[PDB]
């Protein structure tokens, strides 16, 4: 039940505990940072605050004041006028607390706090440069076919998913891209102290007798249509379970001269029907790549009620830093608020959460222990609109407060895949 | 510059499909140099004479939350019954609707204006699925209110005797509506979870005629 592995390695939850456990408190009003000391004895005499202001993730601006601040009390501290951007995206503010001597229990430059504030946000306007190519649509009995030059994408007509993807002659997925509304369920999910207790109340246990794990797709709707400038596939699928439909799932994909994909998606859920873990996609990609870059919450693993630490910026990683070796396997190694994703040749942009590792959902619900896992080939990627909390107010009953339940019955995700 | 924020059009192409057409629109709200709103639409009339209304909007993060996000136009039916599955019978709001009831309701155009003496937004039903006026009926998952005043004379007018019944029927449809609030009437009282700061809204709508 750690905060660290037996080795003293962290686990991702140290560092919601180190933020939320920190010593100054922050407001932010126009230009002025207010910071208050909860310390009741020690003047702030080892600390200097660092501020920085980016545009999605590009450095603008960025200073250093010394904090003096007794204990319990405040300092202002005025941020001087900021050279606006005119070009497109958020401004974020972020500060950090720096220790810069060493002490008897940290090395120098150890940050003790920090804190993030959206300042400004330019929306795009300006139209994208209209594409002079133009994608041509393919039909056959079975299959929906999309060329764009070297670039060709697969709809098979059966299923009514996006079954393959060619760059060439170079095939990018192993797995077909699918809705997913299901996790590799965590300990908060599984909901026992005792082992030989099979609770009916559990998360995973409502989601087993729902039949959420082994709902198969049903194709409703598979269409074709070509604009002036972009190939337009519809599909509606239902899950069903003994003749219960849980969820309808209602997808366009556009694909354009730029050779971008957009793919729109809207969810029903059953309102009698237990909250899903999660309203997705994935797929297997063939690619292996080294690094995974992303504008989004990080660098750590963070979920929609465990994201106060992690910050927004551009964020670049191994592989293998994307994945939390947890001792009993189990979901893992997801990111929130993820405006872009850029992995191998694939980018991926809009307001999503994602993970992405070697391992699939299924391998990871049905492996015991970390060291029994065995890298699949190609790399899972899920991509998720909404994703439920995890809970941890107890590990022995449903600990999900309920404005972090996917209970809402209607949900909408927009999602552009790209080659870049 | 909300009240005052006029519509710059980016966008509007029209498309024939297989047995539909779409219409595609993009707007961008502007007051000042300052881009608050932009709206993306698409309009599906297909053949069995439905229009699908498909409505993405996008709030800049750093303008004011704003009332509703929403569709209105002035219909020039004036019918006597007002027919809709949703909340009611009375009027309803976000942060003031666990005394409704989801049913099928039925009412007199007159019952659907709430006559404060200090006139403002009002007859607001939440919830609602279906909704039915004359020859017209509109399907999905919205709020609206209907009456013979403009949001413009309501808020231009200081006593409800000195309203007018204008020409037809003001509709608005939303699909999102900031609460009221009222924990007290001389501060913003409006609880967090009840203020349109999502930044991006989705709602659809199907128009048609029974
Ligand atoms: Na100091
Ligand atoms: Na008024």
């Amino acid at each position: 039940n750690g905060l660290v592995f037996a080795d003293r390695t962290p686990h991702p939850a140290l560092t919601e505990a180190k933020h939320q456990q920190q010593f100054f408190q922050f407001r932010l009003s126009g230009q002025t940072i207010e910071v208050t000391s909860e310390y009741l004895f020690r003047h702030s005499d080892n600390e200097l605050l660092h501020w920085m202001v980016a545009l999605d993730g590009k450095p603008l601006a960025s200073g250093e004041v010394p904090l003096d601040v007794a204990p319990q009390g405040k300092q202002l501290i005025e941020l001087p006028e900021l050279p606006q951007p005119e070009s497109a995206g958020q401004l974020w503010l972020t500060v950090r607390v720096v220790q810069p001597n060493a002490t008897a229990w940290s090395e120098a430059g150890h940050i003790s706090a920090w804190q993030q504030w959206r300042l400004a946000e330019n929306l795009s306007v300006t139209l994208p440069a209209a594409s002079h190519a133009i994608p041509h649509l393919t039909t056959s009995e079975m299959d929906f076919c999309i060329e764009l030059g070297n670039k060709r994408w697969q709809f098979n007509r059966q299923s009514g998913f996006l079954s393959q993807m060619w760059i060439g002659d170079k095939k990018q997925l192993l797995t077909p891209l699918r809705d997913q509304f299901t996790r590799a369920p965590l300990d908060n999910d599984i909901g026992v102290d005792e082992a030989t207790r099979i609770d009916p109340n559990a998360w995973v246990e409502r989601w087993k007798a729902a039949g959420h794990y082994q709902a198969e797709a049903a194709l409703l709707q598979c269409t074709a249509d070509t604009l002036a400038d972009a190939v337009l596939i519809t599909t509606a699928h239902a899950w069903q379970h003994q003749g219960k439909t849980l969820f309808i799932s209602r997808k366009t994909y556009r694909i354009d001269g730029s050779g971008q994909m957009a793919i729109t998606v809207d969810v029903e859920v059953a309102s009698d029907t237990p909250h899903p873990a999660r309203i997705g996609l994935n797929c297997q990609l063939a690619q292996v790549a080294e690094r995974v870059n992303w504008l989004g919450l990080g660098p750590q693993e963070n979920y929609p009620d465990r994201l106060t630490a992690a910050c927004f910026d551009r964020w670049d990683l191994p592989l293998s830093d994307m994945y939390t070796p947890y001792v009993f396997p189990s979901e893992n190694g997801l990111r929130c608020g993820t405006r872009e994703l850029n992995y191998g040749p694939h980018q991926w942009r809009g307001d999503f959460q994602f993970n992405i590792s070697r391992y699939s959902q299924q391998q990871l619900m049905e492996t015991s222990h970390r060291h029994l896992l065995h890298a699949e080939e190609g790399t899972w990627l899920n991509i998720d609109g909404f994703h439920m909390g995890i809970g941890g107010d107890d590990s022995w009953s449903p600990s999900v407060s309920a404005e972090f339940q996917l209970s809402a019955g209607r949900y909408h995700y927009q999602l552009v895949w790209c080659q870049k």
